[PDB]
């Protein structure tokens, strides 16, 4: 399992989202976030990891422009995922 | 040592605060976060290892409702932590 | 390559900004997060492995006052970077 990290250019949000959705990416985190001091959005997922390529290509396809700004992807390891409600966990 | 971090419906802050107090649990970084958007909180902390099993326990019995929405714990690995006040690593 | 999270005093962000412009790290982004419940910003970076320690010691340098509270720093690892304008990646 990775956490993929995108910084993107907030009005991307929905398009980045509609993406997503239709590689059934489920889970998906959204936070403000300032980087460049231009106002970006730090999207998180986390997948398995023979997702990570296929999730990379929609993302950058989506919240693409062409321009400098456009903002990065970081893949990172997660050992571990926990439910809350339920308690079950995956390695 | 581990990060764990954990996306929560805000309400439950105060209930995971206290459970987290009670184990000892000192750092603790919260930021708002959207997700499902819904309002939600994301909650950090970065423990030993031997701490990550019992932390989460509590965490869930802190955040829990028993209806979707309750979110998710993830532990990634830390290689490396320093205190800026002192530069203790 | 890993990331670099610092968790900061806000009024050291201008600081703490210039030393890592000094550096010659590029990116860089910037949150506001509760922490201790005080305001505090948490900056990420992510750089070659062999920049982390020189990274550390001027965030130290810049972030640090001497009282409970400069806050924290936590290096993690990264895979894979990817440059959303070209979909170049290391």
């Amino acid at each position: 399992m990775k956490k993929i990290e995108a910084i993107i250019r907030p009005f991307k949000l929905d398009e980045v989202k509609i993406a997503l959705v239709n590689a059934g990416i489920v889970g998906m985190t959204v936070s403000e976030v300032r980087g460049f001091f231009l106002q970006k959005l730090k999207l998180e997922i986390v997948v398995e990891d023979a997702q990570v390529d296929t999730v990379i290509d929609k993302i950058v396809a989506a919240a693409r422009t062409g321009e400098i700004g456009d903002g990065k992807i970081f893949v990172s390891p997660v050992d571990q995922t926990i439910r809350i409600r339920t308690g079950e966990k995956n390695a």
